[PDB]
């Protein structure tokens, strides 16, 4: 089997990207956040505190025939920008694109936090990390995608993630069609649940490439580029007037900077991020102090590759036996 779905940004920005998914019978679609960076598929619904929801469409487990309560399991998930959510757990049919699990964990929110609430756009996550992190108790769940995987036709899916523009994901082929060149595969570790993988390095508009092994992981659920500080510093430093802003939460620059693009190496192998996609805009409306799309992940504790950088590749999540990734410029 496959599935193929568009994933389209929420707004103008590429703050996240929503991509439609067929819960129970009759199917309730819902708009979920396709996560790489968590492993809970949780949603929206009937069971949240009303005062949580404000335009988010839910899902009625009463209302499908397929749903079953799986009885004494809950769930609790702090992401790392502080948000959270928390509930319990049905089992129902869950589709993306055409490819259907049956059995499928839907975790039911009670309690939402408030960045939640206020994306009106984004119904639930739906988490494609390694279902170790999955937070079901007192038995933890499978993925959507770990659930599917016997019946994929290859045990993959990729990301292809548009700029101010709908992608794709797709689940069981690789679309030879959606990339130039070739793919360049990395190894993957699975130690902390995430696509954890080694960078070879970066460069910096046409600067020189710089050979240094930066370990992050692939993230589609983070919005932008997080990096050491030491890297993050030597991009700034070619904007003027650019500076890290405690005030405002990390690097901003002039609105009329041009901004140069920042590569970052796959093995051998180089993708390159055009300046555009680092420009998250006006810090607040009006003003002429524009948010910097690389940020220092000091303090996080961990590098990570957002949309910021997975938007400029194909990018390939290999779940064998021995996962790996891929990109491929396109």
């Amino acid at each position: 089997s496959t599935g193929s779905a568009t994933t389209t940004p929420i707004d103008s920005l590429d703050d996240a990207y929503i991509t439609p998914v067929q819960i129970g019978t009759p199917a309730q679609t819902l708009n979920l956040d396709f996560d790489t960076g968590s492993s809970d598929l949780w949603v929206f619904s009937s069971e949240t505190t009303a005062s949580e929801v404000d335009g988010q469409t839910i899902y009625t487990p009463s209302k499908s025939t397929t749903a079953k309560l799986l009885s004494g399991a809950t769930w609790s998930i702090s992401y790392g920008d502080g948000s959270s959510s928390s509930g319990d757990v049905y089992t129902d049919t869950v589709s993306v694109g055409g490819l259907t699990v049956t059995g499928q964990a839907v975790e039911s929110a009670k309690k939402v936090s408030s960045s939640f609430t206020e994306d009106s756009t984004i119904d639930g996550l739906l988490g494609l990390a390694f279902s170790t992190l999955n937070t079901v108790s007192p038995t933890q769940q499978k993925t959507f995608f770990d659930n599917a995987k016997a019946s994929l036709d290859s045990p993959v899916f990729t990301a292809d993630l548009g700029y101010h523009a709908p992608g794709t994901y797709n689940f069981g082929f690789i679309d030879t069609t959606a990339y130039t060149g070739s793919i360049t595969y990395t190894a993957v570790s699975t130690k902390q649940g995430f696509w954890e993988w080694t960078s070879t390095g970066y460069a910096v508009g046409s600067g020189t490439f710089k050979s240094t092994s930066i370990d992050g992981i692939a993230d589609t659920g983070t919005t932008l580029l997080y990096l050491p500080a030491t890297v993050v510093s030597a991009y700034w430093a070619q904007v003027s007037g650019a500076k890290s802003s405690s005030s405002v939460g990390g690097y901003v620059f002039p609105c009329s900077a041009t901004l140069p693009s920042f590569t970052f190496g796959v093995g051998s192998a180089r993708i390159v991020i055009p300046g555009d996609y680092i420009d998250f805009g006006p810090i607040s409306t009006g003003s002429s102090s524009c948010f910097g799309g690389i940020q220092s992940s000091a303090g996080i504790g961990i590098n990570i590759f957002g949309d910021v950088a997975l938007k400029a590749a194909f990018v390939v999540f290999n779940g064998a036996t021995t996962p790996t990734l891929g990109f491929a410029s396109k």
